[PDB]
């Protein structure tokens, strides 16, 4: 009866539900087709069908209501919306539309929206008066996000080190510089666990580009939030389509005084798809990357803002270096000074089986006074003074043992005061 | 009714004004489109509409009246001027044009200027007899600008150190050598506060290139003047367009016996956009920078002159070094001997949590006799004699404590006379 | 209705043949105009003829002339186009006195082949030319005249020494520009100038 709950059901249960209804031969077909078939048969009974999803607008003028469960993949079960409804209710790409859907008549292959009663988890009339994201005035980050977890007390010190190396706030536009095989994937997973635990109210969204199918499944099971990803076998145009879907959805949520945190992986992979999709302008720069090709990633990355009126958009991205590819090096260079927080990883530290492989000297943040307190800020400065003479590798094992025998960061801070 | 006052109004109030007028669906759209819509509806009433802005001329021959509020960004609300009006009133890029604007007829998407009654804050007939900036004879700086603030008495000694290290006058062409993470941003902000306080009559203009959106907003709130900036996500051509807009506007104001102070950030960033925009000449020099590519920044930087007839143009720029980019090192080398004042910052001093991180020995100025007085000049020479044997790092903490316990620089000067 | 508008607008002698009239009627009126003009030229008078159109005129001439047993490309006989050549070539400047000026229109890209075969033989038979472009008209810019393609022969005799040099300077600037960008560039310059002399002295500034 309800579209959102039907997709969340297991595929094995989905076949059983359709068999007793009256349908046949639903076992050996894609799950998306099964949902369309079940809704089609259930529509004959005359009962109302509820549907919801993320709305996008095509270039022709009509739009479809994509579902975040299938990573915004086009399917027969997508809800079609006429352009006339767009005039009645001001809608743009990214917003969530929920309402009743009518059975598709002959000649059309998609369900049509009948009546909308919920826009962006709010009344449709109220959503019409929302201010657009681009008119909002950005500000520096001021809401400290405690990345350290005390109740878990796990053997991993990544959360404790991350706060000391570079505090993360709401609306940050930081990036992660991670060489290959340096624990980049687990670094994002640990951050996601703390966000889902310390700040359950904040909306957490994870976007992955050119990731293996088994890596996507593990991310969904581990991260307690909305995870959308595109596999490598999918075309480069699919990567562009999903990338714009995530940011547009986040912007609409920010307009409703909500905080959205986006874990991006990766800018280099994202810029790879953007360069291929954009047509050639007749001029090729160094590395085969056009000037206008990297304009799109700049728009996506720069959207991380702290709204003065209310809410914030936090974007955390990963940058790949020393991958053996020049094109990728050029992408990193243009994305150096664009970030508020920086987090540089070192392959050599990972070669010593010491984790997390974080370069404390290279890592840093801007305007850390607003995030931390007066007492906390001074303690961090004292720690950096001791670390700076030490090398990038010797600093980690020095910090790891100190944090290993201390319960919280406060206990570590008062220990350094003794010396 | 008036274009300039309508843009300064908050976006929230802008929607409310258009709702009672008769317009609808103004909430979910860009602020620039709202202004055009409100003016379009108000034009139907027949009331006259006043508009103003900075005039620029395109290559075709027609021009548009850009607004400094939107950082001279192209928009539907820009005022269009026919080439015929250019012959009637000699206008070039940079000048300010104010007058009535007629409603746009069918077939055109921009407002047209009806009658101009104010050119460069002066009668249009008088502006026609102004002499061009290039015909003016430059001279050395002779008007001392007191950068020290006494009433504030803040804990920051940057203003006091700046006067002692290198006095700044009207028409100076100095540059700032600032390594990354050396307090470069706050250095310009402190200078802007003193200029807006000690010399309210002088026009202060701040130009920022490739800066984060949150950094631009903070600069506008802190600096009491005209601030225009271009974000990193904008194309390199946008950076060139705004850079020429600021200097052309300054030159027109100088011709009217006015003093203009420009805070440039940064020459390396500005040269980065200029190199990309200019087409390749078939020859590539070291670092991928063409000889003609850096010609444009030289014209922009060299325009800082002290007019004998009246007025002056002061340009203060920042140079980035040790950013690990040969592209940026080559740019710095050609811009070494092109400054009347130099100010070199040291990263090592900033690592000691001592501010401002200014290399007193490296910093200096030319023709300081004209700026300072006979008595003041001798005191500075005595101080430099003591500082020179000391290192670049030990000199700061030696100077900081002396200035900390003294009220003004005069009290510090008489204290050194004791020894 | 087009003939009636022409008579009201043109202050002179206007004669035309409608489409419903037979092709022989078109031939009869065409010879009437040129023969009348020739007699007036003999009396030391100047006659200017606006022809529209050579392709339409050649269409009637081809049908009227009997077939010679040989058909060329496009169904147009060699002798069929002999008559339009006589009509068009009569434009002469008499040394003794008077002149005959003939201005004609040629139709191209009409989807026919006759209208091309006809245009090709009438290419190099003109003292002056004037090529219009459909693409320029699609931009709502008038007149849709291809400045680069248009030209004239022996323009030294018509214009003066000073005027001729100014035209050469203008053509030098226009030539690098495209056939479409040249018009709007020229239109705005002429729009803000009173006469062509004012436009000419403006280009001298650059
Ligand atoms: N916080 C951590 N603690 C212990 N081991 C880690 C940690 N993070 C990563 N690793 C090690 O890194 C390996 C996986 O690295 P991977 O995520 O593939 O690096 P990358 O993402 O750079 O390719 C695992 O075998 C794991 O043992
Ligand atoms: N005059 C000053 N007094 C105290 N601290 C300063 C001063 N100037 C800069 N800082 C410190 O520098 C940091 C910001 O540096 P930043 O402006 O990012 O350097 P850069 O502009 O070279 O990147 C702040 O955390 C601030 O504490
Ligand atoms: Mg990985
Ligand atoms: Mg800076």
């Amino acid at each position: 009866m309800n579209l959102t709950e039907l997709k969340n059901t297991p595929v094995s249960e989905l076949i059983t539900l359709g068999e007793n209804m009256g349908l046949e031969n639903l076992a050996r077909m894609r799950k998306q087709d099964i949902i369309f078939a079940i809704l089609k048969q259930h529509a004959k009974s005359g009962e109302d069908i509820f549907g919801d999803g993320v709305l996008e607008i095509l270039q022709d003028g009509f739009g479809f209501l994509r579902s975040a469960d299938s990573s915004y993949l086009a399917g027969p079960d997508d809800i079609y919306v006429s352009p006339s409804q767009i005039r009645r209710f001001n809608l743009r790409t990214g917003d969530t539309i929920s309402g009743k859907i009518r059975p598709p008549k002959e000649g059309e292959r998609y369900f049509a929206l009948l009546k909308v009663n919920e826009v962006n988890f709010d009344k449709p009339e109220n959503a019409r008066n929302k201010i657009l994201f681009e008119n909002l005035t950005p500000l520096h980050a001021n809401s400290r996000l405690r990345m350290e977890r005390g109740n878990d007390s796990t053997e991993d010190l990544t959360a404790r080190v991350l706060d000391l190396a570079s505090p993360i706030g709401r609306g940050q536009r930081g990036l992660i510089v991670a060489p290959p095989k340096a624990g980049k994937t687990m670094l994002l997973q640990n951050i996601a666990q703390s966000i889902a635990y310390n700040h359950p109210d904040c909306v957490l969204m994870v976007l992955l580009i050119d990731e293996r199918p088994e890596e996507v499944t593990e991310m969904q099971r581990l991260v307690k939030g909305e995870v959308v990803a595109s596999t490598f076998d999918e075309p480069a145009s699919r990567h562009v389509q999903v990338a714009e879907m995530v940011i547009e959805k986040a912007k609409r949520l920010v307009e409703h005084k909500k905080d959205v945190i986006i874990l991006l992986d990766s800018i280099t992979r994202l810029a790879r798809a953007y360069n291929t999709v954009v047509p050639a302008s007749g001029k090729v720069l160094t590395g085969g990357v056009d000037a206008n090709a990297l304009h799109r990633p700049k728009r996506f990355f720069g959207a991380a803002r702290n709204v003065e009126e209310g809410g914030s958009l936090t974007i955390i991205a990963t940058a790949l270096i020393d991958t053996g590819s020049k094109m990728d090096e050029v992408i990193y260079e243009e994305f150096k000074g664009t970030g508020n927080m920086e987090l540089h990883l070192s392959r050599k530290i990972a070669e010593k089986r010491v984790f997390p492989a974080i370069d404390y000297n290279r890592s840093g943040t801007r305007k850390e006074e607003l995030l931390t307190t007066q007492e906390e800020l001074q303690k961090m400065w004292i720690l950096r003074k001791i670390i700076h003479p030490m090398g990038e590798i010797d600093a980690m094992e020095f910090l790891i043992n100190k944090l290993a025998m201390t319960k919280t960061n406060d206990d570590f801070f008062e220990m350094m005061k003794r010396s």
